[PDB]
């Protein structure tokens, strides 16, 4: 379930032009409650997949942030 979700908002970002090296730091930071910059793109894009993440972010709990995670992981280094 959050597994194929997270593959296919790796699909998106890569489909958008969005530098998911770049993602992946910024993921990370929001993971950590770091202060956080997404790009226009990256921003638009979590947006549709985290609805309640302009108030509360992203929670390093999160199942999808966490399958999301690995995701971009693998997407970068694959």
């Amino acid at each position: 379930g959050a597994v194929a979700h997270a593959n296919s908002i790796v699909q998106q970002l890569v489909s958008e032009g969005a530098d998911i090296s770049h993602t992946r730091n910024m993921l990370r930071n929001a993971m950590n409650g770091d202060a956080v910059a997404f790009s226009r793109v990256e921003q638009n894009i979590f947006r549709q997949h985290f609805p309640n993440m302009p108030m509360h972010g992203i929670s390093r709990d999160s199942e999808l942030a966490i399958e999301l995670r690995g995701a971009l992981r693998r997407a970068v280094h694959q």
